[PDB]
């Protein structure tokens, strides 16, 4: 309950510089590539084999997998600097902005800015610009150069709104059969963004574009963690207002006590975010 | 120092059956596929990115990665049947046979036999035959059955010999810079089998063929674990003989190859597995 996760827009300047410097350090030590690789690995673990579902996305484990993901990331951040906690990007408020690209998340001292149309939309500002930050492709091989392109696609021209978010928190069930993209009246599938998609979570990914635009390369962009921090917050909220489903008979890897590949951690291990030792501000 | 890992050729008929049934249970519960994926994932964690070194192969962590891999596998077997330990395929002994493909490891009560040439070398004998056991491809989707094709390639017509193993056991350095496929005077690279390859470990894969023939899909064949137990036994013997010698690199190698680095996809370090007796098991030849 001690580690406090803060709204990016509530961060002081040196809180932002310290977060940024820690990420780069994780990157120089080779630790950051473990999270890109883990996330890609999970995308290849289909439950059961052949199914649309994988360990991290498109099924019930989406939320607790990403909670465990961000939890391990935060610990590695803390091992470099015990004062660093993972912020969240509250995109529901940034959507209200005239030009959400002008949000202070995108400043030169934090995430850097939008892509540059001449340089194929390569990011050329901030600490993660090309030459200052290398990316890896789907194969684990060097791909060179972070890209972003806010709202370029017909499908996600806008960030999801607080209206969009308030409608997901109403859903009464965590998840429903058959625990996938078609799951109806499903908090998880609603938050993930496949109901009349792309919405919420999936919409943020398409709006940002670049590596963020395609799931297997998305964690190349450090804003991946800030986005998913916000998703984890929405879920923790839902866990106050209103457990987990399936408790059994889902495909292996999605049940309450199944390990989530590529870890041994179960959903049950992370149901209560407070017991994991962190809290979001406003809590 | 208590779970005894036995030569496959020494297993009783009941031991053979209990092992196979336990593996089948692992597969049915969805657990076996986690080991296939872990191995596939490790192969695309390159150290550093761009190098052909990866977390589990072609560098110093080849041996401890697999010690940890097999230890986790043996634990999962034990949780199903605490009397079942991971046996080892002593291929260097099979190589002395007129026809190694007649080894008892390939009998219908254990690993099953060679691939059927009429069926594109699909295995159709033993408990892992097509229709009883489904493989998956590098992408995580079902494939069409186990395949094997013993001794089919020109580079690997034979299994490695007892002398090939004895020769490797004379190498005095665990590994050497630059800790890769070209490492010379290196026990790790020698056992791995790249110099004037394919030898030893790489030669076994090429000899078996089918999914075993391409390292990213090799754990689809349960014999993967039996083969790598023989590898783990040979390294355990190397540590007994060269007791003065330790893992290399201690430091300064690529991240994920040093003594105290995490071995992707786990947090387990090489140091954590250096002493196999402290992991709870011994090979029968140690008595």
């Amino acid at each position: 309950k001690y580690r406090v996760r803060k709204n990016v827009l509530h961060l002081t300047d040196t809180e932002k510089r310290d977060f940024v410097r820690t990420v780069l350090i994780l990157k120089e030590k080779g630790i950051y590539d473990r999270y890109i690789a883990w996330h890609g690995a999970a995308g290849k673990f289909h439950t059961p084999p052949g199914s649309d579902r994988n360990a991290a996305h498109m099924s019930s484990a989406f939320l607790p997998w990403h909670r465990e993901y961000l939890l391990r990331f935060e610990r590695d951040l803390q091992s470099i600097n015990p004062e660093v906690t993972l912020p969240y990007w509250e995109w529901e408020t940034d959507a209200q902005m005239q030009d959400p690209s002008q949000s202070q998340i995108w400043s030169a001292d934090f995430m850097g800015g939008n892509g540059n149309p001449i340089k194929d939309f390569i990011v050329d500002t901030g600490p993660f610009a090309a030459g200052r930050w290398t990316t890896i492709d789907e194969q684990g091989n060097p791909s060179g150069g972070l890209k972003r392109n806010f709202g370029a696609t017909k499908e996600a021209p806008t960030l999801p709104t607080r209206d969009d978010v308030l409608n997901a928190l109403k859903i009464t069930q965590y998840d429903t059969p058959p625990w996938d993209m078609t799951s109806q009246n499903s908090f998880r599938n609603q938050l993930e963004g496949f109901i009349n998609g792309p919405q919420l979570h999936n919409r943020v990914h398409r709006w940002v574009g670049g590596q963020m635009g395609v799931v297997p390369t998305a964690p190349n962009d450090p804003v991946y963690f800030l986005h998913h921090a916000n998703v984890d917050r929405i879920w923790a909220v839902w866990q106050i207002i209103h457990n987990y489903q399936p408790m059994k008979n889902g495909p292996f890897g999605q049940n309450f006590r199944d390990p989530m590949y590529p870890w041994n951690t179960t959903p049950e291990d992370v149901m209560n975010h407070r017991k994991l030792g962190y809290v979001y501000d406003i809590e």
